[PDB]
């Protein structure tokens, strides 16, 4: 099967997020993809595929590209998947241009959507304000009410900042107060290669301990009272102990090529290296067999799958596997270090395997 990541609307962006790294205003924008670019990207995929495919729409804020795009793309899916294919679509957003025509379309044409959402509208409104400094929350509230109404399958993507580690309660609460119960917490990432921990915003090892004892805490507590919610790293952990493998990419200890398309056609291999450097080529020239094994995705690759030498005498290593590269890779043209966020586990782990085990063994 073939899966990729599109940004349609490249690194642009109607917000400015505080830590965010990917869109445009002080990065790269390649504008809106062009038709014929989306149409050779979707006759290559559906001609090489097997079996299925997925195709994921990130950025940069893809509803930018606006509703038609969207449903072009639909029309270009049907014109082409000639193997009578399933195909996978799904969809990154901040929500705030979500309104009923956009609702109506991911309903029923079956696209799964992450919606970002940090928190209550406080620490929300922190970092996530719109290009003009405007709040965001209650638009993302909107959005929200909007996918219910219409049914859209959603989960929550909600960014770790330092001030996430001091209110869990007031991030777990909210959420569990609007009845989400599909959750990733994705750790805030400084900006590649420079110096860690100099932003307000910045999640450092010892809030990121603070963030996951507490959530655990939280996320357990619900366990036991028959509250099934679904957190992503616990849910990964918990695959990686019942299973020896995790679906999630940065959970197994070496790099995929996830087949990052730009709106150009330019591909890379991971959403956070769209560089000059790990570029493998265009999908309108190339086909995905050639982009793959390119020296640069070769070399992208293999440079995951060196062990630093604490993981190999780390009791946690067969459940961790060292984390996600990029939290591996501090320095450019360098070789990988040890996890930034090694400590953070190991505490973590020691505070939470058990119950985790416990979890494990009541769901077989
Ligand atoms: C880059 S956005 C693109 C799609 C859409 N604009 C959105 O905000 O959901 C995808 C996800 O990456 C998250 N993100 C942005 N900056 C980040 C950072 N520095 N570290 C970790 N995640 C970040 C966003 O909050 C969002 O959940
Ligand atoms: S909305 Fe998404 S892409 Fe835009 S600035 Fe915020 S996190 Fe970045
Ligand atoms: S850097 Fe992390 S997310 Fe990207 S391919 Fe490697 S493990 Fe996966
Ligand atoms: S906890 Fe630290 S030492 Fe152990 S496997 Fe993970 S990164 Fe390596
Ligand atoms: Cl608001
Ligand atoms: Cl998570």
């Amino acid at each position: 099967p073939l899966s990729l990541l599109i940004k349609p609307a490249s690194s642009g962006c109607n917000l400015k997020c505080t830590y965010c790294f990917y869109h445009s205003l002080s990065v790269k924008s390649y504008g809106i993809m062009r038709d014929e670019v989306l149409e050779s990207m979707v006759k290559r995929v559906l001609n090489e595929a097997n079996g299925h495919c997925s195709f994921a729409f990130q950025g940069g804020e893809p509803t930018l590209a606006g509703l038609e795009f969207f449903e072009k793309l639909m029309e270009l899916q049907r014109k082409h998947n000639y193997k009578n294919l399933k195909i996978y679509n799904s969809l990154q957003t901040n929500g705030t241009l979500i309104d009923e025509s956009w609702a109506k379309f991911l309903s029923e044409n079956k696209f799964l959507v992450g919606l970002s959402m940090d928190g209550p509208k406080e620490i929300h409104n922190l970092n996530r304000k719109d290009c003009c400094g405007l709040d965001t929350f209650s638009k993302v509230e909107r959005a929200a009410e909007l996918f219910k109404k219409y049914k859209v399958e959603f989960n929550i993507l909600c960014v770790v900042t330092s001030n996430t580690a001091r209110h869990v309660n007031k991030v777990y609460k909210y959420f569990k107060e609007k009845d989400f119960k599909f959750l990733q917490f994705i750790n805030c990432l400084d900006p590649l290669y420079e110096e860690k921990g100099k932003y307000n915003y910045s999640l450092k090892p010892k809030d990121y301990t603070k963030f996951l004892k507490n959530l655990f805490d939280f996320w357990y507590e619900d366990f036991l009272n028959g509250n099934r919610v679904s957190i992503r790293y616990f849910d990964g952990l918990l695959e990686t102990i019942l299973l020896g493998k995790s679906s999630s990419c940065g959970m197994n200890g070496t790099c995929t090529c996830q087949f990052v398309v730009e709106s150009d056609g330019s591909v890379y291999p991971c959403d956070f290296y769209v560089l000059d450097k790990w570029r493998l080529g265009n999908i309108q020239d190339m086909t995905m067999k050639e982009l793959f094994e390119t020296n640069k995705n070769h070399e992208f690759i293999k440079l995951s799958f060196k062990v630093h030498e604490e993981c190999k005498k780390c009791k946690w290593f067969r459940l961790c596997k060292g984390g996600c590269r990029r939290c591996r890779d501090s320095k450019e043209d360098s070789a990988l270090e040890l996890n930034y966020y090694c400590q953070s586990y190991k505490e973590f782990f020691e505070y939470a395997f058990p119950r985790l085990i416990n979890v494990a063994n009541n769901i077989k």
